[PDB]
């Protein structure tokens, strides 16, 4: 064995794209080195200057696995915003090891609705 990777979590692509502030969709995380431990959360960017969101998604195991992961979107903090949001999220495995954050943006649909 020689110096390859660190069992870390790896994020290959990540559809769709984007989402709509109600979320409430079914996120599919396309890379590798994945556990059924792993976890999926959110975050948020204030005028402050630090960051301070918590929201849990729901995951589904059975779809998910060690190279899939599949969870449901969570609900933005603001939904009845007229402009879109740019957010983050990463994937918590273990104590030191975790995933590069991924460029996230909310649409609204009170305007583009289907």
């Amino acid at each position: 064995g020689s110096s390859g990777s660190s069992g870390l979590p790896q994020v290959e692509a990540y559809s769709p794209s984007a989402c709509s502030v109600r979320g409430g969709e079914e996120l599919v995380l396309t890379g590798s080195n994945f556990l059924p431990d792993s976890k999926v959360v959110f975050i948020e960017r204030g005028p402050d200057g630090k960051l301070q969101w918590e929201e849990e998604a729901t995951v589904n195991r059975l779809q998910s696995n060690e190279v899939t992961l599949t969870l449901t979107v969570p609900e933005y903090s603001n939904k009845r915003v007229s402009r879109p949001v740019q957010v983050y999220f990463y994937v918590s495995n273990g104590r030191r090891k975790r995933s590069p954050t991924q460029s996230f943006r909310f649409l609204p649909v009170i305007c583009k609705e289907e």
